[PDB]
């Protein structure tokens, strides 16, 4: 199955 | 470690 | 149909 | 700043 | 500001 | 298919 | 108006 | 090696 | 490890 | 405007 | 540091 | 119609 993997960073 | 998805279906 | 689920794992 | 990442996958 | 949207389709 | 549509604006 | 069109394609 | 295609569209 | 970082600036 | 930077880091 | 922007015109 | 612009910036 077919998944997006999010992310954030703080810079 | 969290890691945050989105499922995509096709139903 | 198509639909999104929010999905946030512990890994 | 925010940055956003992103990937695609299969599982 | 800056904001985002989305919706998920069907073709 | 699949398909999302992003709308990215300045308010 | 202009949006930003993802296709996953599955391959 | 499932992938995002993106562009961008007139509706 | 590399990171594709995305982000959205008002001009 | 709204203008989207795209940036490949090396960590 | 190297970055790529993008932004969208509709004429 | 729509354009999309491209640039590359030394920031
Ligand atoms: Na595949």
């Amino acid at each position: 199955k077919v998944k997006v993997l999010w992310d954030v960073i703080e810079v």
